[PDB]
């Protein structure tokens, strides 16, 4: 026959091959390898996106690592001794514009830690799913929860109500709760507890939220900046033509003065040169590349676009460079020079903190994580089971129990490594479409994630305009659920619309879910009350 | 028989009755009156919403009417004579926070003018449609174009690139162009020139834009405020707990100083007390009222909710009052005391200005108006023709030619009166569902609009939290078009997603359309090039 056929027949009839039920599922070794490769190509964008988004959270370090800064910018702090010269002690404002150099350095170290954490969590989840559940599903930090954890639960550079360690503890406890409810078969009841329009429209709302993030400045390609009158207008002006905003006090004559302690923003307001940012146009080029790759059914569309934009940004002395001519840029380029590096997690590994359990925001974030994971994992797992033809008449696909337990265990392990919840990727369908049927597909994806390590220097040098279009197009892909909402029935359209729109506007998944569920409950109060009276016999 | 039957038979067989073809359409006089009443009840919210939105544009008056203000707030300017005391001459900043009292007074006068202008334009459009076209369609300033004209073309208090008079000239010329192309049957070609996904998703994008406006502060109920890190978060804190933002200059040590000439914003940032604004909760109550009225198929849902919120706000010494204890509030309450007033347009009538024709923003706004009107009017007119069963096998419903000419003439007249383009309302379907078939329905709506005059004092005292939920629910109603987009085909999903999302985020209908069309063209360049090569014979 051939070497490939000999390998396939040897593996299929071996003890390892029969452990994965290769022969019973009509695929032995090379179909599984090809399916795993296709799935990894489809999901590889996460290696960059998850790390960047979680690094934007600020990590585990606080003002404690902000180096004191001299009164005058031109003198390095060690030389901050002289007449009328003093060292300014850092405060909370050191974490934001202008970011303290020490905090930025710690954020870069956290980005390396989170790259390794994403790779390790995805690897472990894939291995657990392949061995325990024996399904061709790949696990990794979900895109829906990455942004919620980074920009809402924790906030940009720790500006949220919950600290990064407390958010990790919330994710850990959420994974434990999910594992518990799945183990006792009580998950389906929680799934039903969520209103149908809200459940369906949460995906579209999260897609809009991710797209909005991809159109911010510190997150994506720009194109959406601050506006005094409208709060959002056309950004994409060059970084030099952007200024920060500070709170002020108005009066009845026209005087305006700064407010002490005000939280100054990033360079989000454009003063001139709109639609002239070279980084924005490079991001648009990457968007076009990914869009054509998706249209042409090319596996790895997002990774190809990210690679193009990042490689164009790897040049040192351009306006779209990822390594500006500064100390931080010099350090980033020095780390990037080493193509391969075995980075060890030093900050985000085992950074759980249960101080904020009593806080209400902790439980808001915990419940949002729990329900996003429940709904997403249920829908994705059953859709992949349908794709692979494992769903029987009753709706059970054999390894569903262990699939959900594996997902929950992966969430807990990811929390222990310092990353947002890890879920089963819909990109796994690609591997299913290529013939993957057993757990060897997940093991292949895990091996590719192993290979993803030793490349943190390349993965840590991906700019915002590279993250960018991947986020916008992920938001595009998640909008297809709007067709499942009955927009003629207002009792279902209003909750769905609220769920979709509050998520980007309030910029929070939890607020979108709360508003949608509240509107659904309010709009059905009349129907529920009438039905209760009827069931009691008052009405006919 | 009965008095009603005698009236119906008398009118149906009279010359006036046969002029409207009553007998040939199976409805004589009371069916038309009932249909007109139902249509007016459905569309009455415009009387408030259009006037408020266009008043937010700032009107025809500039810094020229800003009264000079004394150095100290406690001394009225006439007494601004003394040691170290001077009168500050107004500048452009007088138009924004803190708004100069003179400019605010002129804006209130403009609001009265625009209430009368909306009523008059709707009346004239309805009369023209009823007489010339003989259809049961009601015309009024369209909701899609109100916000674009007020907040994008002209900007809040004239902060946009085009002045209010120049925008009126743009609307006038756009109406003339629409009339010209309709007269020569060339409108359908322009309609086809717009890509299908962009055409379908523009409605949903405008709905999202209107909903976002309804969640702003100076426009709706709040619930969306400024955030330094995310640019949007949860508002609805009390007005006392909101502060303005000003541009500043950052450095490498941490000093931040004000930027001279910076455009200070309104009180958009919440410092504390989130979700505690009584006005926001009153707006939420109005939202619930309108939502139940829509669910229960109650005609006039939005007008009922607006009336409830406005009446609750008409009390003088509450936290949700429309007449705060100030000079402006006192004047507003004094005008409101007179229930009936015959206001005469003094500023916005005949305020056309053709200075900005050469500007590119003038033509951007003109083309956006033209295409929004073309697509909206085509879709709405043909949908109403289908509702009334006037569409034959070929797709012609007799009076379509004169219907489009009437719409264009109404647009021109509305521009002459100082209001955004006037279109045929989808609410006309209500009158069609009640039996209205002839032009007498439009005349009845016009008579109800006559009655709408003599009530400017009541219509001019409608707060933002009353406009509010009407805008959010209008945005809800316009989302049903998303089901007409194929979200599995990326060549159609990406342009549709861009069109939907750029409109609220860039906060502009023109930018949304431009981005959607550009993405559609880019994504189809490969297909078009391949097809061109094939048609030339290079490929097979
Ligand atoms: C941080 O450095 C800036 C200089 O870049 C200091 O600016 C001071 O404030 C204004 C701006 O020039 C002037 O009135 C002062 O003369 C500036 N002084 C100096 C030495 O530049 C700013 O004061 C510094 N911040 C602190 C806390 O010392
Ligand atoms: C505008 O009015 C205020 C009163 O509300 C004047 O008071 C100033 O207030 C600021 C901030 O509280 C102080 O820093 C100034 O020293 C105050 N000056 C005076 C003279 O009271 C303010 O001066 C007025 N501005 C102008 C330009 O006249
Ligand atoms: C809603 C939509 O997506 C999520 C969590 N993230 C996620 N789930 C499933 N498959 C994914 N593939 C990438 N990101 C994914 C919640
Ligand atoms: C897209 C959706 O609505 C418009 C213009 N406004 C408008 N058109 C048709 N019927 C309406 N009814 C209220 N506002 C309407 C454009």
């Amino acid at each position: 026959p051939k070497l490939l056929n000999r390998l396939n027949t040897y593996v299929g009839s071996s003890r390892v091959g029969k452990r994965f039920k290769l022969a019973e599922r009509n695929s032995t070794f090379t179909t599984e390898l090809r399916a795993g490769t296709a799935t990894f190509l489809t999901m590889a964008y996460i290696l960059a996106v998850n790390a960047s988004i979680l690094s934007d959270s600020g990590g585990t370090c606080s003002v404690s690592d902000c180096i004191p800064l001299c009164s005058n910018p031109a003198i390095e702090p060690s030389q901050c001794t002289g007449p009328g010269l003093r060292l300014i002690q850092p405060d909370v404002s050191c974490k934001f514009n202008p970011v303290n150099p020490g905090y930025a350095a710690c954020v870069e170290e956290i980005r390396k830690d989170l790259i390794v954490a994403t790779v390790a969590a995805s690897l472990i989840g894939c291995v657990i799913m392949g061995l325990m559940a024996n399904l061709p599903l790949a696990l990794a930090p979900g895109m829906g929860t990455n942004a919620y954890f980074a920009y809402t639960v924790v906030g940009f550079h720790g500006s949220g109500s919950i600290s990064y360690r407390t958010a990790l503890a919330a994710v850990f406890i959420e994974g434990l709760i999910f594992l518990f409810i799945s183990a006792i078969g009580f998950r389906a009841k929680l799934a039903k507890l969520v209103p149908k329009p809200v459940r369906i429209s949460s995906s579209a709302g999260i897609g809009l939220f991710l797209a909005f993030i991809g159109l911010q400045n510190n997150q994506g390609i720009g194109l959406v900046g601050y506006s005094p009158s409208t709060l959002v207008t056309l950004a994409a002006c060059p970084a030099s033509s952007r200024i920060s905003l500070a709170p002020v006090i108005t009066s009845a004559n026209g005087t305006v003065s700064l407010l002490a302690g005000g939280s100054v923003s990033g360079d989000i307001m454009c003063i001139h040169g709109r639609m002239e940012s070279p980084t924005f146009w490079l991001g648009i080029v990457g968007f076009v590349i990914i869009a054509y790759c998706l249209v042409k059914n090319v596996k790895g569309a997002m990774i190809y676009g990210i690679v193009f934009v990042t490689a164009v940004s790897w040049f040192r002395n351009t306006e779209v460079t990822a390594f500006p001519n500064t100390s931080a840029g010099d350090a980033a380029h020095d780390y990037f020079k080493k193509i391969v590096d075995v980075h060890v997690i030093k900050h985000t590994a085992g950074a759980l903190s249960f101080s904020g359990i009593n806080k209400g925001h902790f439980w808001e974030a915990l419940v949002t994580f729990l329900y996003v994971d429940i709904l997403d994992t249920t829908g994705t797992l059953y859709s992949m089971a349908r794709f692979a033809g494992f769903v029987d008449e009753k709706g059970d696909f054999a390894g569903q129990y262990f699939a959900f337990m594996s997902d929950a265990s992966a969430i807990v392990i990811g929390s222990l490594l310092g990353t947002s919840p890890v879920t089963v990727f819909i990109e796994s369908s690609t591997g299913i479409r290529e013939g993957g049927r057993t757990g060897l597909t997940a093991i292949t994806v895990a091996v590719y994630f192993l290979l993803a390590m030793f490349f943190t220097p390349l993965l840590a040098s991906i700019p915002a305009w590279a993250v960018g279009p991947p986020l916008i197009l992920v938001g595009v892909m998640m909008m297809k659920s709007v067709t499942e909402i009955d927009w003629e029935d207002m009792r279902e359209a209003i909750p769905a619309f609220v769920t979709m729109i509050l998520m980007p506007l309030t910029y929070s998944v939890a607020y979108g879910l709360i508003g949608g569920i509240g509107s659904y409950v309010v709009l059905h109060l009349w129907d529920w009350g009438e039905e209760g009276l009827v069931k009691l016999g008052f009405l006919k």
